[PDB]
C-alpha cells in the first residue's frame, strides 16, 4: 500500500485504541503512591482461592471486553468472517490484556494496581499458582523498561490480535494481508519517532501465548470457560 | 458403561435441577404480567424508534438469555468434561437456539404478545428492527412450541438436548458429545414415559428449523455490527 494508506491505518488502530484503553494512563500513574498496607496484603492473602479466582476472572472479563471493542474499531477486522474473528479473539484477546497490564504495573516496586491501590505479587496468594504469577510480573517488567507510549502499545496490540499463526483459520492469507499492512504501520511510525530500537527488544512471541494458555487453563480448574464467552 | 434406570434417574433430576437454577425468570412472573398489555400509543414508541436503538435492545436480551443457557450448561456435569473447542461450538450453534424454546414462557398464545421490557406486545412492536419476515415467523415458532403446553421439566430436558448435539461441525471429540446426548436422549424419553408425555416427540420443531432461525437472527447482528453474541462485548 501507498504512504498516505499506511498513514491512515496507524491513524485508525491508535483511534481505536485510545477509544477502548479501558482506564486511562494519567489515572494510573497518579495512583502510583497509593500502595496496600501489610494487613490489607494479608487481607488479600488469606482469600478463599475460590473468592480470588472469581476477582481474576472478573477483571479479565471485563478487560477483554474492552479488547473486543478495539478489535470491533477495526475496519480490517470486521470484515472476516464470524470463525476468524473467533479465532482471533479466542487467541488473541487475552494476550493483548497481559500487554495492556504494563500500564498498571510500577517497575520502581513491583507492584501493579489492583481494586483501588497498588499491591506486589504476594498479594496474589491465594491463586496457587505463585510461578505463573511471579512470571507475569517479570514480562510486565520487561514490558515497562520498554517505556510504550499510548501509540506504540495500540500498534503492537493490533499485531498481537491481527496474527495469521492462529490455528483454526478459513482466510489465511487475508489475516496474512492484514498483518503484512499492520507491521508496515508499526515499523513506519516508529521510524517517523526515532523509536526503532524497540522492535529487537519485543519479548519472544511465544512467551506471551503460554503466560495466556497458563491463565485460560486455571479459569477452567476453576469452572471457568473461555473468558471469550459470556458468562455470569 | 449401559446407565442403571438410578443412574438415568439421577440424570433426569440433575438436569432438571440445572434449568430451574438458571431459567432467569419464573414462570409465575410471566404469567401473572399477561394482563399487562401495551397500549397502541407505546406500541408506535416502539416503532418510531431507530433500527440501531431496537438493535441494541434486543442484542442486549439476547446476551442476556444466552448468559443463563451458557450458566444451564455450566451446570450440566458432561458438558465441563468437554475440551474447550468443544464447549465453544456446541454454545456457538446452541445457546441462542436454547433462547428460542425458552422464549415460549414469554409468550401468550391467546394474544400472539411477548413479554417484553415490563409489559406483552405483539409482533409489530418490532417494526424497527426491518425484518418483519423473521419476526413472524419467530411468533409462528413460538406459538407451535406453545401448543405443546410444555412443564419446566420438559424444556430442561429438550433444551439440553438442543445444547448437546454430536452432529454441530468443528466438534473435536465427537464421540465424548454422542455419549453424552444419547444419556440425555434417555434421561428425556424415560421422563416422558414415566409422566405419559410421549406424544410431545413427533411434534418437536423439526431438525434445522431451530437453527435457521438462530442463523438469521445472528446474520441480522452481524450487519448490525455486533459479532456472534456468545462472545463478550461492550457491557
Ligand atoms: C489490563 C488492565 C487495564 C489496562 C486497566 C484495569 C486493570 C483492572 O482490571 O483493574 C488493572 C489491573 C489488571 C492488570 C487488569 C486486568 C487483568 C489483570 C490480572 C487479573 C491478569 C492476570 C495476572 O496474573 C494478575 C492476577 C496478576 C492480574 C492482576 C492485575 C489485573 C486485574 C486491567
Ligand atoms: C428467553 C426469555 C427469558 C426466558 C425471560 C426474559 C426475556 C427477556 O429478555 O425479557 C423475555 C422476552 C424474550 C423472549 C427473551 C429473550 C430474547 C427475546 C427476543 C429478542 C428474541 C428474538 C425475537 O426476534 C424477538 C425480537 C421477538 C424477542 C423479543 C423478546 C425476548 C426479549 C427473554
Amino acid at each position: 500500500a501507498s504512504l498516505t494508506e499506511i498513514e491512515h491505518l496507524v491513524q485508525s488502530v491508535c483511534k481505536s485504541y485510545r477509544e477502548t484503553c479501558q482506564l486511562r494512563l494519567e489515572d494510573l500513574l497518579r495512583q502510583r503512591s497509593n500502595i496496600f498496607s501489610r494487613e490489607e496484603v494479608t487481607g488479600y492473602q488469606r482469600k478463599s482461592m475460590w473468592e480470588m479466582w472469581e476477582r481474576c476472572a472478573h477483571h479479565l472479563t471485563e478487560a477483554i471486553q474492552y479488547v473486543v471493542e478495539f478489535a470491533k474499531r477495526l475496519s480490517g477486522f470486521m470484515e472476516l468472517c464470524q470463525n476468524d474473528q473467533i479465532v482471533l479473539l479466542k487467541a488473541g484477546a487475552m494476550e493483548v490484556v497481559l500487554v495492556r497490564m504494563c500500564r498498571a504495573y510500577n517497575a520502581d516496586n513491583r507492584t501493579v494496581f489492583f481494586e483501588g491501590k497498588y499491591g506486589g505479587m504476594e498479594l496474589f496468594r491465594a491463586l496457587g499458582c505463585s510461578e505463573l504469577i511471579s512470571s507475569i510480573f517479570d514480562f510486565s517488567h520487561s514490558l515497562s523498561a520498554l517505556h510504550f507510549s499510548e501509540d506504540e502499545i495500540a500498534l503492537y496490540t493490533a499485531l498481537v490480535l491481527i496474527n495469521a499463526h492462529r490455528p483454526g483459520l478459513q482466510e489465511k492469507r487475508k489475516v496474512e494481508q492484514l498483518q503484512y499492512n499492520l507491521e508496515l504501520a508499526f515499523h513506519h511510525h516508529l521510524c517517523k519517532t526515532h523509536r526503532q530500537s524497540i522492535l529487537a527488544k519485543l519479548p519472544p512471541k511465544g512467551k506471551l501465548r503460554s503466560l495466556c494458555s497458563q491463565h485460560v487453563e486455571r479459569l477452567q480448574i476453576f469452572q471457568h470457560l473461555h473468558p471469550i464467552v459470556v458468562q455470569a
